């Protein structure tokens, strides 16, 4: 009976301060919501790398887009290896699979693997996007979400409490979302959530117990659905 | 002289003629032997389906899950890629096939700096296996394969279709807005957002036709082009 | 508890041009292999025929080393298949390759394979050798001695065992009579291999319905070949 | 030419201007047109350390075992590598990353034959992710890179202190200031120019080190033309 | 020394040179001293957790890399290829005494062995394997000696059992014996116990070595019982 | 493609004496021989392991032959980088291949490896047989010799100068050996040379210049057809 969940997870989400690309509170902040919702839920995390790296720096050293997004990909892993450290602390099972190889550090992802940490029912901490540049963090998640069969993605913002206009919406369709020209996620992104109905839960990540109370129904957030 | 980068979507219908063959000599001799032309003027990259061995309905049949339907999508494409290889081998044509799945004893690992090796040496790049995900289409893995190349059209193929229409009322030229507003099938969703953020065009005609993608380029027959 | 390798050739999972994979014949040979993996330690090797042949390399105008890298591309594809339809069975099995290729298979190695006995896998091996030069049966051959299994299970299309020519009926030859005789029961490198290490095939019918779990009962026609 | 072999030692800190940027530009590229400059007359093999974007107070914040906080700092410094090869690609110097732990996708594996290849092609080198295993240090990877590319000197860029002294110069206005130190003197002052393991790695092959201030401008290519303040640590 | 039991067991390292798995030069491999130690290892399973780290001088030796005129780089690669050949024989030893053993390469070769890695150690762990190390570090210029000593860290062993081939424990014929000896008293006496840099990475992550006659019978599991001659090295 | 050869070097033929697996002399003559035959012929080199590794000590060890045979590979890759190295002193362009994948160590054998190596005119030096248990030194020197498409194999004997009954054939047929029950292969490394037309070339290896002479047809030689 249980059923699978998608946390997206930004950079700015493990980051408190300039000074120290992780914040401990903040992850193990993180880690303990996982804990929790582990036990009703089959969880995929897919981790953002914003806190290390971004395209604004990308610019700077006059990066090209493949070699920027390889270091984004790169980002993802320091920041999986984290979170999977804060969640064994907590004695939960969990597993880091990668869509780039690199055994050394981390699985990687595959059908089988994943096929098989759904059994175990471990935590997956997806990372490394799709190995692919010209992706976003929530292409990704909408990727993921359907190769995990998870019908949901929980979208974490921070500092937003859901689908706004920069009036509140409880609920809202993909169709009423494009009309209204309201950037939720990118064009692909969208697509691939309609495409494969994944439903998005749109919420403010920085509040205390923020993801464990959403699934809860507990505060405010958007639903986007078909 | 000088080069300009461009996809083509090659469809696995364009390597078939029936169903005795998987792949049929003619047809794919003949493309190489356009692709060999085109090579002199441009650099190159191919991107194959895999429709000619593997379709959906076969998955259906089989009770397959998506996630390991597309992995069989995927060993296709790269079957199709080491004939087309040997059929510009035979040419002369510099080819190399790189693959989204890691697999040394057949093909070479695409990455970012296998592409730009690849392109230095002015190689025909034939990739192969998609993204190495599920839940792509053939038309998406050749909008990320045109941004990660840099290629800004990518000419795509239609079996019988000249191109653009509605039903039947022909397009010489259209926006990716005015697609999706007119119900168009042009590609997926997710292959014509990708188009339109990377700023990649399309060039959609008839790929059965004798000589359609050299004479495409030229601008020699029917065809439409998708911009933003 | 007795090892065996199946060898299925691509034809088996092949009902018509129209589709490379036919559901009702692999789904057959997934029910027959659930049973007999109850009695036995499970080892199949499979060909890509349904997929790739050597008539389409001519054509292709593709060299043997080539040629040869298709076909085992080939048998991926049916060895996935395969371990598909013996899923839905809850048969517990592993697709071992040749060759390396993470993402889709695991690979062959003898840590492996020893892994797979222990826990009493289905064993689905894929790629041949990872060597073009190879026919499917020699790599029965090799997979039955690295597997230690005494016996494979030679599967025809249409013949009932072995013959004169196609009539008489061997109940029994020998490897030796299998060229004295100028029959072509396998391929020579095939047929070396098996005497080499004492492996001996069962010839059969693999066509008909249940002949898989018939043959190891002993209830059909079939030809024992050793020696 | 016959060029010889030196191995540069660049911490995260020379990348970094502020927490604002994990890798600063001027500073990158900077490093870059010295490299530039310097691998016409030798054989650059670059080490790099993560400390711009890993360090071991973080390790015990995220309360990271030492195995998993060492993995954290090689894969920071993949991510240097990638940033340095990039600032030299456009230089049109001829440059390759090898890294200690396989990763195809991003960078090449370090190898006997690799490292030989590289050296035949006369590229710039930039290791990477150290030796593949904890309890390392970059000066520890610095010393076995050293004597894997049998380069005989470590340039050991310090940031703000100028070379080796007997004290800390910022608290004592009476330290002592070595224009060359043997290692015995060295460590019987108990001073700590390297950790012990990459202190003995030097010395049981005989490399040098070449210990000067890399925050100064040109500082790495004045070094090596004996321009300025430096300890010649050897012996 | 550790003296460990059957539930939560403390973690050793056992170095085996090459010398140990060799009687005479018609064999590389000797089938009785192999059977021998595993055997032993077998015992000390029960109450340790086991990691052996193996030397490859039954394979190959320095002087054969000079007598060859191989360079550094590749003759410590035929060291480690060495290392692999006889631990795939001390795993078949093991495996027949039903003790569950892993084999962990510092150089990929999955065709043979696995890899070593935080994540597959931890695994081993776990499982309470016999861990075999071969390959040593996967880098020239380290001993065996050295790579004993980074094993021991990684696996956070306290101890390393130094087996010497035909010496009771550390010495000065008639020589004085040493119950006890410090790392600082191992060099300061010019007592090359191990390599400088083996020494150095002991000292610096608190390993003890334990060192004594590995040729005698039962000796591995006698010394862990305290029952022989033998040194302790330490701080 | 007809000018290329295979060149089957035992194990035996590295050694002299118990006190080192390799021998130099022994070594550094193989590699000169090599060396001038390589400007008239692409050279592939199939070799053994026998001076490193046999059967009686899989026997004395209580060996199951899956891992028997894998030691046999490793012994191989040694004598490879052995043989490589001799090579590289004289200057001769050389590469190993293996059928396992060990990266640190050497190239993997595939189809487009050998196809380069072909191209630049390498010597090939073939390294972990098949990568398969139940082969031996001369099924592997078949297989090389179809995969490089080489049309002769120098069966390189220490001591004998050709095909006998024993302590003198200088042409005989497959068929012809096995009527006769000669052991000049195994059964399988025959049935692998009469499937792909590949001829064999017996010769007394342990003579000087032994072979360079044979290509010669300078001294005592069996060529073996059908």
């Amino acid at each position: 009976r249980k059923q699978r969940i998608v946390i997206k997870i930004s950079g700015a989400c493990l980051k408190q301060n300039d000074s120290s690309i992780i914040d401990f509170i903040k992850i193990n902040d993180l880690a303990e919501q996982i804990e929790k919702i582990s036990k009703k839920y089959i969880v995929s995390i897919v981790l953002g790398g914003g806190n290390i790296w971004r395209g604004s720096i990308a610019k700077e050293l006059d990066m090209d887009r493949n070699l920027a997004d390889n270091m984004g990909m790169m980002a993802t892993i320091i920041n999986g290896l984290a979170l999977e450290n804060a969640l064994n602390h907590l004695n939960v099972n969990t597993i880091v699979l990668s869509a780039i190889k690199c055994d050394k550090l981390v699985h990687e992802s595959s059908a089988n693997n994943i096929k098989k940490a759904i059994e175990k029912e471990q935590v997956m901490i997806f990372v490394a996007g799709t190995g692919f540049p010209y992706f976003t963090t929530d292409s990704c998640a909408a990727i993921r979400a359907a190769e995990t069969e998870s019908s949901i993605i929980l979208m974490g913002k921070n500092g937003v409490d859901g689908v706004y206009d920069s009036q509140f919406y409880e609920h809202i369709t993909f169709n009423m979302a494009l009309t209204q020209n309201l950037k939720v996620m990118d064009a692909t992104a969208l697509a691939l959530c309609q495409e494969n109905n994944i439903n998005l839960l749109v919420f403010n990540i920085d509040k205390p117990n923020a993801i464990v109370d959403v699934l809860e129904k507990k505060n405010k957030y958007t639903i986007v659905s078909k």
